[PDB]
């Protein structure tokens, strides 16, 4: 038993973006999707790639939104909404400043920490915090100016594998999270460290 109906992988569109810092929630998603054998379907309605994956034996669905990374609440609204799917249900993955690559944590609540994405989706599921995250570490420059274009660029080589282990890990738990629970899948991904 657990509390995940949708896993959302947050993104800015298109292959220019699809290897830079912004998108690791997305990376979540696609490897995700890839190991369980599903192809995101394109669906308008709801502004993004879904999909719905079979996982011991529990339905999660799956999105990656194709709108600007600032409006990623309209994908996420219209999909929660149509399936009757509850903020507490959802799991956003997130590239997370505030922890280093090769870093990743779970968490319910909490702030936006100035990313447009979670900003929006706290906005458009009604100024409801309490979705769960997973928080993709990836590091943050030397000053709060820089932010923007630190996460719009590709980590070099060598961060990118500490990156690439941390998906590869919360993909792990997330499969723990079905089949053992929140708690345990937590408990083991909060001591990896790439």
């Amino acid at each position: 038993s657990q509390p995940i109906k949708l896993l959302v992988g947050l993104a800015d569109p298109g292959p220019e973006y699809a290897k830079t810092r912004h998108n690791a929630g997305a990376w979540v998603v696609e490897e995700l999707a890839r190991i369980h054998n599903v192809t995101l379907k394109n669906e308008p309605k709801f502004f993004g790639l879904t999909g719905r994956l079979l996982i011991n034996s529990q339905e999660l669905r799956v999105l990656i939104p194709t709108t600007f990374m600032n409006l990623s609440g309209k994908a996420i609204a219209a999909l929660a909404n149509f399936y009757q799917i509850k903020p507490e249900e959802i799991m956003v993955a997130h590239d997370e400043l505030d922890l280093p690559p090769g870093v990743a944590k779970f968490k319910q609540g909490g702030g936006h920490g100035g990313h447009n994405g979670l900003k929006d989706t706290i906005s458009k599921l009604g100024n409801n915090k309490e979705f769960y995250r997973l928080r993709l570490g990836i590091g943050h420059p030397g000053h709060k100016d820089k932010v923007a274009g630190y996460v719009l660029g590709k980590a070099p080589a060598k961060e990118q594998e500490c990156l690439d282990a941390a998906v590869d890990e919360s993909v792990r738990c997330l499969e723990i999270l079905m089949k053992d629970g929140l708690t345990k899948a937590q408990n083991r991904l909060h001591t990896f460290k790439a």
